[PDB]
C-alpha cells in the first residue's frame, strides 16, 4: 500500500552501511581480508532484507531460501555500486581499493574481476542513480530464488510477484519524476533488468571460484540471523 | 532497425526454427546430445534473421552465439514443453518426465528448473509473439558494436510494449509484464550456467560457429 516515494524512502533507509577493512598491504592476506569483509557484510545484509517491504510477510523457510539464492549477487552488485565512481578499480572497502593487477594472484580471480569492472562501467555509462540501485538490489533478493522453491508456496510466490510489481512501478515512477519520456522509461527499465542477467552470471562464476579455494552461509546460520 | 513493431514480430515469427526429431538411460543422453548438435545449425540460421544481427561483425556474431546457444536451446525447450505439464518435450518422439531424469546425477535438479520455467510461462500465459522477442533479447544480451546491440535491444523492447498495448493492457500492466518477462531471463541464464556445469561433468568452437554463418 506504499506509494512510489514511500517505497523509495523505505529502501533508502534500509540501506546497510559501508564496512571497512582492518587498519594498520600484502597480496597474500587479500583473501583473508575479503572473506572477513563478506562475513561482516552478510549480517547487515540480512537486516536490510528484513526491511525490504513485504519480505518478512513470507515464511522464514522462504526467507532463508531467497537469501541462500541471492546473497552473493547482493554482495556483488553492492561492490559494483561502491566502485562505480572509481574506474578500473573495485572498492571492497574505502581502505581496500584494488585494481586489476592485484587480482591476478589467484587463478580464475581476474576473470570475475574484469566482469565486475565491466558492470561498474555499465552502471557508469547509464548514470545509475542510488534510488534505482536500491530497487535493483531488492529485485535480486526477491527474484533470484523464486523459481526454485503446495498452496502455501503458491500464495507466497504470488506475494513475491506482487512486491516485484510495486518495485517495477517504483522504477517507472523514478524515471518519470526525472523527466524521461515513455519510450525512454520502458527502454531504461529493460536496460536495468537485463543487467541483472549478467549479475547472476557473475554470481554463478563467483560460486564456482569460491568452491575451488565452508563456502555458503548455512541454512541454520541464515535462519539464526533471520529469526 | 527501421522496421515497425508489427514488421518486427512478423520477421521473428517467420524466422522460427523447425522442430527437429530424435530405450535406455545410456541411450537417453546419446539422443539428447545428438538432438542439440542438429539444432545448433537451425539456431544459427534463426540468428541471421534476427533484425540487426547480420549488421554485426562476424567476430561479434560468433561471440554472441557462443554466449547464448545453451540459453536459446533451453528457452525453446521450455516453450515446446509449455502445454505438457510435468514433462519436457525435447522432440515430438522424445517426451520425458521427472522420473526418467533421476538415473543421472545432477539431471533432476536441472529438469526441475526447466519445468519451473515452463510453469512460469503458463501462469503468465506467454504468447508466441512475446516468446520470439524474449529469444531475440537472449541472443543480443548474453555476450560501435555495443551501441548497435543496445539499439536493437531497445528496438525489441519497443516491440514488446507495442504488443502488450495492442492487447488492451494499461501502461502499468505493460511495464509490469515487461519486467516479469525480463526477470525470467535471469533464471534462464542461471539454468544455462548450471547446465554447463552438468554437461562438463560441449561448447561449440569458434570455427564451428563461423562455418555455420557463411
Ligand atoms: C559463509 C560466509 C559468507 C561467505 N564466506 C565465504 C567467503 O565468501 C566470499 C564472498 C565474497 C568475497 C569477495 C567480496 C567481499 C565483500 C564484497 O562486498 C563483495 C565481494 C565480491 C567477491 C565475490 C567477488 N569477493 C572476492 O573476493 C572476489 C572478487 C573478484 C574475483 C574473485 C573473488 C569473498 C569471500 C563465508
Ligand atoms: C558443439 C555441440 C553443441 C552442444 N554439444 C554438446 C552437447 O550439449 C548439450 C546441450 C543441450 C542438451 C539437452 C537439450 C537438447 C535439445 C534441446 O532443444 C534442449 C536441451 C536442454 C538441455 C540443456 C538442458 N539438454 C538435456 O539433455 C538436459 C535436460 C534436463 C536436465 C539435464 C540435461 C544436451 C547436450 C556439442
Amino acid at each position: 500500500s506504499l506509494t512510489a516515494d514511500q517505497m523509495v524512502s523505505a529502501l533508502l533507509d534500509a540501506e546497510p552501511p559501508i564496512l571497512y577493512s582492518e587498519y594498520d598491504f600484502s597480496e597474500a592476506s587479500m583473501m583473508g581480508l575479503l572473506t572477513n569483509l563478506a562475513d561482516r557484510e552478510l549480517v547487515h545484509m540480512i537486516n536490510w532484507a528484513k526491511r525490504v517491504p513485504g519480505f518478512v510477510d513470507l515464511t522464514l523457510h522462504d526467507q532463508v531460501h531467497l537469501l541462500e539464492s541471492a546473497w552473493l549477487e547482493i554482495l556483488m552488485i553492492g561492490l559494483v555500486w561502491r566502485s562505480m565512481e572509481h574506474p578500473g578499480k573495485l572498492l571492497f572497502a574505502p581502505n581496500l581499493l584494488l585494481d586489476r593487477n592485484q587480482g591476478k594472484s589467484v587463478e580464475g580471480m581476474v576473470e570475475i574481476f574484469d566482469m565486475l569492472l565491466a558492470t561498474s562501467s555499465r552502471f557508469r555509462m547509464m548514470n545509475l542513480q542510488g534510488e534505482e540501485f536500491v530497487c535493483l538490489k531488492s529485485i535480486i533478493l526477491l527474484n533470484s530464488g523464486v523459481y526454485t522453491f503446495t498452496l502455501k508456496s503458491l500464495e507466497e510466490k504470488d506475494h513475491i510477484h506482487r512486491v516485484l510489481d510495486k518495485i517495477t512501478d517504483t522504477l517507472i515512477h523514478l524515471m518519470a519524476k526525472a523527466g524521461l519520456t515513455l519510450q525512454q522509461q520502458h527502454q531504461r527499465l529493460a536496460q536495468l533488468l537485463l543487467i541483472l542477467s549478467h549479475i547472476r552470471h557473475m554470481s554463478n562464476k563467483g560460486m564456482e571460484h569460491l568452491y575451488s579455494m565452508n563456502v555458503v552461509p548455512s541454512y541454520d546460520l541464515l535462519l539464526e540471523m533471520l529469526d
